[PDB]
């Protein structure tokens, strides 16, 4: 039950992603033999829930790909019941400050490190109690990805930086650019140069910086500035635009 | 992606209305066609989530019936993700005074506005990025309707017609009738008054007032009060009610 | 496992019904509380498989109103995969002949008197091997309903009636109608004729006449003469139609 | 309740169409917003059933893209529940003479012209009976298109052309490469003889040629000659190649 | 709706329970005839929702086997909607102290003993209004058990003991054992001490003691000491080791 | 995508089953890593379809244990669907005869040894072209298992096991001995017989004998004999077996 994706991130190790939206367990197999490092499965701005993301982690399981789950915010309650049924590495949204980033992290560990629920004979994690010891060996392969999503997050990224547990920092330019004022619009140069500033921060303190941006150019400027987990396209938009551009081919 | 019920409730035209329990985007189609003006899809007292509202969104969609979402709480997250899968039109339960009012107005409106969460790329709301500006768009277009159930409620009513952003109010003659000590039955003259007084209340500040009746002398009161919103009975009851009657007039 | 609705034929009590094709077990539970004797869960001319079917078996199971079956065609391997998920009565559409009675009887029945697969080990006729002698027990508590729907079917009738196993004998008018060149009108003197002849000759057989009749004075006239299986109404139309009414009575 | 895919075919206008693999409602919307002129729900060749082509006709109903149903095969009984959850226009695989095309035909009509039950107080086809005269008006709204597939087919052309009731005949190309001995690979310019042939006599007859090819220069190509349903491309493979690409331009 | 299960710990009557994880209304039903006096419908620790209880329910409810539901945690919103679809038995977790446990039981009562909303219309709870005066009938027949999980828990529990409708306080040996240093590891003495002075405390103030043991005889020795509903086996691990044991014995 | 069972098959290594009814990807997941060699997902006495065969595919992949589907019938439309969602191991039932047996055999096979359909764009089969040159590789990893469970097929074997393709026969012996008059009781002299002679002369002509039996000491038998597949459990009787006896020992 090792965590390679958590490996990767510490050996500096650059994992190109792909984010998912489709809510599938079939397209998330047919995309999981495509040749990522990662697969986020979205139960934010997607409609997923604890059941689907089940069913997504079994379809991913044989591949390569790793999969990584973004809660729709930071509850502990939703985090307890993704861990159950597999979850290894989460990315939580609107993390504001050090404090909620360590609630972040406490709510993926065991007591004493941690208030996770046990309940390891009815979970996937531990294999219905299969992973021998699974109690003491859960905590070290947890790996905890915040996002920063806006200017008190951003005021705050020294802190966060900080805090044990945190593998990583992901920066969402869409919500960034909405709050900086730029109605989710990254292309300005204010917004780019919160982003480039921030992941020349974030590695300097030896972790992870992440980020999803669909523009390829900037995906190549940003691993550059020594970017570790870059999601590079959306399921929904290579579909939609794939379609729609062959559509217009025909007429 | 103009909010036609919206506009409806702003113009002064009533909106006649059938409640949705049945959770069933099949019943919410074949119900879709039966000439009513808006459907209420329950997430709140019948068994949906996110996935089922989507759902029968999908199965409304080419009727001219106007859908309307009522989450189970006013829960920005929870809103968030409604509103993500197409929602335009929500009911909040459980509205107590002008923060909570305000709370709900905020939930649904992008930065600065707002707090609504940007994913638009994922998003049915987005038509996945084919509605042009969509992101400058959305605001306008969101409907935002808040339950009064409660004594404290009617108390602060003037405060909640005070916040921008409410369009409509609701009440809620089953949980208010128990709150002021008449076990969920609205008949009583005390019970009336309130509702009555409010409803009047509600129209004079220039928004809509809502209500469920199933009693359609009822109902037609109400509208002469100048509720604008009236939803005239409920998918679960009509279907049970009609096959008891059935039944027993053949023994 | 006593087949009621089976005995109930047997002794001349008329059942009283009503049509399934919501294809869900919500409104299952919902309408099998509704005071009917028997409810038919429509494989044929609803969206159902063998899984719908089950839940609506379980949904249905504690309450009084039995359930009933229909296949979309006399088909030994679905009529086997529907017995094992616990169907005891079926309803057998478009059966035109002796040969085609005997066929539907002997899907039902183990060997030696039929060609019903063993598997009771996975089934939840047998409960899953919890009712003892079920091999034993379960031919004789199975009850085939065939349909005549054509004027080749009449025709055949008297045959069909001979054949051991029948236990009723079900008019389809609306499939018979369209035979007959009325499409859709049953009302037709020919047609109400040939139905009345039928439901008298089956009667006469010592075996159960049944159909479907949504207009209640037709139900109660097929009564009189001695019909024992009538479905009075259909859940679709009942929502429906009770439905648009509600939305008229307020334009 | 006009099938205007059909309208189309029969006035000679090419409609330009994607194939639908993914049996998901959630990307069937996604893609009926993309400018397609028709879309494939492929039942014979995806993990789809009645109850999957239903939710998928519901989510395309509101955009202008017309669906197209493949049944798994030439079966009556199957071809009736897909009819009664509202398919107008089918793609029948495997068709190999005139028998079977009539056959495919005559399945989709009530009696006299047809053997289709009725069950229209059940079916949205008939949106629950609200469709005045459906019963009367359905038949001439049905489009069936028949595929050709092997030799024997392509020999017995001519008299699958003068069958009454076939609007279209579909070539594919990869069975028809296999059973002529080029398994998979349609290039061989015995087969592209074959096809180009086919199209000719097909319009020639006053019919509508239908083909798949995801080779956009060869759809040009089959356009030019005459080919008036042509998809152009698949929902899957769409996906798998812009993702793999995606991954590959980052190593 | 009498309340069964509540009655027998009221009366003193020891009930046998096993733990459901399998989130399935098929396996569901196959374990609701095993013979136990109550099922645990596991929200918290198993891929559950509202949705999938109610169908476990509806398995369940012919049986004489008990339903008692946990919700993931001690939330008024998700209790309201799992009463609604008819949970009359809940096992709350993690409840701290007496206010918790407050919380907990005014959660689960209509107005003015509680905060429970009103939706019976839509409820499977009422039989949709089938059950007259239901209003008035549903808060007694509510059973609130509470879990202590902490030695903050223990240390509290005089106080919970003492709070109005708690009706029973389950000891959770596996997050117990954790919060007191032993990594889910109940054996140890330390932990067994605290697990059995409590049930002591707790029956002595004529409340019921609850527990999971899969130690068939530690389960022995707790109902000894008083305890009256002991969970003695979940399902997930029943299967695994069975499964496994079997192949083993083969190699 | 070779196929390993049937590799161990063909170098008699005998293969340690157990049967799949509980029709969840969730508990195939948990029986799929209890270390059995293969799972026989039965899609004729468990309510299964194509979709929920996928599904339980998808979930067992990452484990060692090799899945084989059972289609209800031998049927070359539904075999053709299971083979494209990824199936390469059937159990075909009720085959009485080499024709028969050579039909499933050719449903399996693309032209010219077979008539399987081709649609490799669309199927997990091929994880949607992924696999090169899977068309050229297909046939020779599919391995056909055809059932004997009557008097007439054990009279026609030496025919069957001439049938190039036939990779092994399976006994099912309580069909076989229901059909030789001693429904559910394979345990009387005259059915072993049969049973034992069955498996020598498959044996003996250089093909696997099958067969699934819950009694431990007759499966070590079989395999003495020379059996190659032998499943010696079902999941259903596990589970409730292992749950009726818990309950008993607390009476
Ligand atoms: O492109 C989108 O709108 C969909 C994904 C975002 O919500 C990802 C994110 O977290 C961010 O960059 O704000
Ligand atoms: O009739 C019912 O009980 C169902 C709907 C209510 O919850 C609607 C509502 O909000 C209220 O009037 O309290
Ligand atoms: O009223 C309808 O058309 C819907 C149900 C029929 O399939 C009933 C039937 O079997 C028949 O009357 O032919
Ligand atoms: O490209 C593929 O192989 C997938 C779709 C086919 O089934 C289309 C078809 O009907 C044919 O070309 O034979
Ligand atoms: O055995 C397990 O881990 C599964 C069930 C527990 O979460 C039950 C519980 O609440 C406890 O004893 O901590
Ligand atoms: O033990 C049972 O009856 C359930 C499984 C059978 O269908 C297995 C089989 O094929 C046979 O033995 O006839
Ligand atoms: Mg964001
Ligand atoms: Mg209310
Ligand atoms: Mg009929
Ligand atoms: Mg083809
Ligand atoms: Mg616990
Ligand atoms: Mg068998």
């Amino acid at each position: 039950m090792e965590n390679s994706f958590k490996a990767a991130l510490k050996a500096g190790r650059p994992q190109i992603g792909l984010w998912l939206g489709l809510s599938s367990s079939y397209s998330a197999e047919l995309l999981a033999g495509a040749g990522f490092d990662w697969l986020l499965i979205d139960g934010e701005h997607a409609p997923n829930n604890v059941q689907t993301v089940l069913t997504q982690l079994q379809a991913i399981a044989p591949y390569p790909s790793q999969p990584v789950v973004r809660p729709s915010w930071n509850d502990p309650v939703q985090i307890k019941q993704l861990l159950d049924v597999g979850t290894q590495t989460l990315l939580v949204p609107m993390v504001q400050n050090a404090d909620e980033a360590r609630e972040a992290v406490r709510a993926t560990r065991y007591p004493p490190a941690g208030i996770r629920g046990v309940g390891s004979a009815l979970a996937r994690a531990s294999r219905w109690n299969r992973i021998p010891d699974y109690l003491q060996k859960a905590n070290d392969q947890m790996c905890v990805l915040v996002q920063i999503e806006t200017r008190e997050a951003m005021k705050n990224l020294p802190q966060i930086l900080d805090v044990e547990g945190v593998d990583g920092v992901f920066i969402g330019p869409a919500d960034l650019s909405a709050d900086m004022g730029y109605a989710g619009n990254p292309q300005h140069p204010e917004v780019q140069a919160a982003i480039e500033q921030a992941i020349v921060q974030i590695r300097e303190s030896g972790k992870a910086p992440g980020i999803l941006i669909a523009n390829e150019q900037l995906a190549k400027r940003y691993l550059e500035l020594g970017a570790l987990f870059v999601a590079v396209g959306v399921d929904t938009t290579l579909l939609a635009r794939a379609a729609e551009a062959l559509a217009a081919r025909f007429g």
